[PDB]
């Protein structure tokens, strides 16, 4: 597996070895060794979750608060996703910019988002299906949204086919990414450094 | 999520709260409260395996040694597959016996197999792709094989089509139980019980 970490610090691309054979593939997704040679520390899988979704979802932006917050390995099994990483971290060098990744059943890639940032997709087929690793369980109290067209983040969604996307109604009545600011509810870019340093 | 022990013990099959919506639909696969629940203590995630099958290829039938060998957390996440879990702990009051699970993209099931089981499964569709958590890296000294079509066993495998399975290289020269049998590689029943215990 190679690991290139993205223009956003702290979330890679994760680029696995596939094995060809005639009766289809094989490859590891994570393994410890792997995933500690990049990030520094084991992941510590509390929950795995798996989403299935039509042509033109978004499902996003979202985090949960730190701390624990809750890290992701996320990977595309079928069809494909445009995946989006936000840095949300208050203090951060790189503060409200964003940076991408294509997820699909093809070169099957993958995105590790660390601790503290924003996360969301944009399917890009249909049954497209995206399964992630958690660092933490499910706590919805914890976890939170911003609206996806937020106009200050300026994320450009490649939309199927320009036609607006299809969310939930959560995420469709997410706070814009000022009011989230005002909220005191993200992160700080030196609490999310040290956290992960520990 | 609901868990059903197997006729094997330590093999239980989990099914899923799916949550359906607009957007296609949503479920936590694991969780750690989830496994504890059923399983006793945490699962231990130390890799995860993905593989795409063609209709018709049996992969199987797979053990590691104990200790630690490998427990599997397994689903299929497209097509389906009839997944097949086999009691090999000598001295188990249900030794040479065998369960299955349904894994598809419908019901959308997993089984666990704890440690000292051997495993495998027969692709029914074309694209079935196994996704399966680990509580070992891959180790391959330590991870063994007998034959998926053992007369002993007898496993009954609802062949595609009526046809052969397509194995690999490695599955097609697997020994017979026989031969695992007297090669000591089996564990004993009260010691994959002692192990789960502690
Ligand atoms: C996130 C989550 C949702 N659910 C349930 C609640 C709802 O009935 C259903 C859908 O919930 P939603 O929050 O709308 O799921 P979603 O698929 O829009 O949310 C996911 O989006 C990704 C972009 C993020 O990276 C993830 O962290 C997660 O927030 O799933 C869980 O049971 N556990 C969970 O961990
Ligand atoms: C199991 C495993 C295989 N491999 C390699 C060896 C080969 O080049 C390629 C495919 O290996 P095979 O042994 O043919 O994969 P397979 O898909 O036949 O093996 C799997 O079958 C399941 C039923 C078992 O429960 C698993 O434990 C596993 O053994 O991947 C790994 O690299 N890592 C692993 O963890």
């Amino acid at each position: 597996m190679k690991a290139r970490e993205l223009d956003v610090p702290g979330a890679w691309e994760i680029t696995p070895t596939i094995h060809v054979d005639s009766r289809g593939l094989f490859f590891e997704w994570l393994t410890d060794h792997g995933f500690r040679a990049f990030a520094g520390h084991s992941l510590d899988v509390r929950q795995v979750n798996c989403s299935v979704s039509s042509a033109g979802v978004l499902r996003g932006l979202h985090f949960a608060q730190l701390p624990p917050s809750q890290a992701k390995y996320v990977t595309c099994v079928s069809g494909s996703v445009f995946d989006v990483v936000v840095d949300i971290r208050e203090g951060s060098p790189t503060f409200g910019r964003w940076d991408s990744v294509l997820l699909d059943d093809q070169d099957r890639r993958t995105i590790y988002v660390s601790e503290g940032l924003a996360h969301g997709f944009l399917a890009l087929q249909d049954n497209s299906t995206v399964m992630y690793l958690c660092s933490a369980e499910y706590n919805p109290q914890r976890e939170h949204t911003i609206c996806a067209t937020d106009p200050t983040l300026a994320v450009d969604w490649p939309l199927v086919d320009g036609a607006a996307p299809s969310l939930s109604d959560r995420d469709a009545a997410a706070p814009s990414f000022e009011d989230v600011r005002a909220s005191g509810l993200l992160p700080r870019w030196e609490q999310t450094q040290r956290f992960i340093g520990e």
